[PDB]
């Protein structure tokens, strides 16, 4: 029993974290086989983060401009190239701890684990959702850049996020492992701000199903709704519209609990309109949107507490 | 910026997890040097968990009654002994991944990371507080027994918890790594239930200091309180009394923010009496008690956002 934000075990990623220094700037990098990936802003001067030209800054560097440290061992850089907002540094040693891995680009609403690192040293792990506005609600201090986000399936690490910067509201922005930013953000100091966010409806529904699996039904009702009628309410409460594709995704959870998706939508409509009346669901006084249907299936029992 | 429940990186512990089987019962064990630690209830029959006599059950076992598997490798048991509610199985191989480690008994209100494991395979990591009633609000399914809790300081793993059982309310009970239960619980099926819990006042105060460090002061006020006057209110709201020792612990956070401890206590008194009026603190609509003063110092910047 229980239901917590649960991260993946971080050991396979810990063995990949290194420190990269260029000039006076140090940050984290990710060492897989004979390549080290890191944010390209490692080459950026202090006095000009307002308007860097990365092509012009990088052509002025040699391989020995970069210092890469794996623990207390120096890795010699033998090549370098820019890919989007990442640098790829070729090193003279293949990481003997490289796990089976893939690079994936994750979609808004999907979750991943973050290994927060400083100076190439892992410091903590936590689970995050990619918000609809393409930010994450992380916990990062100066020098956390280059920390990565990932999911693990059958001992294969799917890397999906590298941290680049903090926005004015204290939330975080970064790229996939091809160096393409999530959202409309850029790697320079500008006035950019996160856009308005929205609540991830599919995840709220998944979490209400988790509550039923774990034995709680207090918030159900005798009503149903049409998709369109629910979406009229969702707009009023800044929830994402529900689509037929999202209804289909909830099929297995609906089958395990015997609660039709549109019947759960009617329960959610009532909770939005009337509130929770001082009660809790899975220990929470608010509706939670940072668990996906997959996360619920991963964590909950496959047998409902009827 | 940000503030999350952050676990320690789990890799040093992952390399210690093994599977232990006796008869038809399988659970997790912890392999350090040439010893495997696991719950002694691994030797307990299905048809008699109501009244096991562990001395009488264990004398009927040999070394080869126990099967220990580290990944796909079998470890031969060459000795066994009971220590309180743990079994210590001596094996023929010293774990080459044994980290620097210690066993510690943690006090109520203190936090630790849990590596949830099934069949000796790590599945997830999360951060927990030891409640005043000696339970934890974990997330554990059948077969999670033997999963461990730990903290990490300068690459030394301090193991503090091994999971034994789930109580009727869905919370979890276990032992230190000497096999002594936290709380008044026993390793058999009885009517036992968690006692009434209480809110960890020292942790709430630490988290209000975290909110000031991160830049938010909305909940402060112009009042102060005496320790005794605060404790009268704490009793009404099921908060633990504040002691002078706990005031002293808050010294460094008070110094970093310039807010005297008893002045923060006055802020907390007002929040208990008046509520939060629809506002949030560090993203939360409720007062949070699962971060210790040490956790706040570990995670927050050492420079207040003034
Ligand atoms: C060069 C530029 C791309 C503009 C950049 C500058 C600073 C940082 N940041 C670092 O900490 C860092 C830089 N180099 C090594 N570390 C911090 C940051 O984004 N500050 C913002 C305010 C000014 C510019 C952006 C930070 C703090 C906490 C978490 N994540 C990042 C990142 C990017
Ligand atoms: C023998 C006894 C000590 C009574 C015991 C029995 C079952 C378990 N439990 C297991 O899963 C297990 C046993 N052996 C290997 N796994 C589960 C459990 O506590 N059920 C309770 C209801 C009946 C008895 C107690 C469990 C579920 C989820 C999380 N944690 C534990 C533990 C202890």
């Amino acid at each position: 029993s229980g239901f917590r934000k649960m991260a993946f075990p971080s050991g396979k990623v810990e063995g990949c974290m290194v420190q990269v220094t260029c000039g006076t700037t140090t940050l984290n990098g990710l060492w897989l086989d004979d390549t080290v990936y890191c944010p390209r802003h490692v080459i950026c001067t202090a006095e000009d983060m307002l308007n860097p030209n990365y092509e012009d800054l990088l052509i002025r560097k040699s391989n020995h401009s970069f210092l890469v440290q794996a623990g207390n061992v120096q890795l010699r850089v033998i090549g370098h190239s820019m890919q989007n907002c990442l640098l790829r540094l070729k090193v003279d040693t293949s990481n003997p701890k490289t796990p089976k891995y893939k690079f994936v680009r994750i979609q808004p609403g999907q979750t991943f684990s973050v290994l927060a690192c400083y100076n190439g040293s892992p410091s903590g792990v936590y689970q995050c959702a990619m918000r609809p506005n393409h930010t994450i609600k992380g916990s990062f201090l100066n020098g956390s850049c280059g920390s990565v986000g990932f999911n693990i399936d059958y001992d294969c690490v799917s890397f999906c996020y590298m941290h680049h910067m903090e926005l004015p509201t204290g939330v975080h922005a970064g790229t996939d492992l091809e160096g393409k930013f999530y959202g409309p953000f850029v790697d320079r100091q500008t006035a950019q701000a996160a856009g308005t966010d929205t609540t991830i409806t599919l995840n709220v529904l998944a979490w209400l199903y988790a509550a039923v699996i774990n034995g709680d039904r207090w918030f159900l009702n005798r009503f149903t709704t049409t998709l369109n009628d629910f979406n009229l309410v969702a707009m009023k409460y800044n929830y994402e519209p529900l689509t037929q594709d999202h209804v289909d995704i909830l099929g297995p959870l609906s089958a395990q609990t015997g609660i039709a998706v549109l019947d759960m939508c009617a329960a959610l409509k009532e909770l939005l309109q009337n509130g929770m009346n001082g009660r809790t669901i899975l220990g929470s006084t608010i509706l939670e949107d940072e668990f996906t249907p997959f996360d619920v299936v991963r964590q909950c029992s496959g047998v409902t507490f009827q």
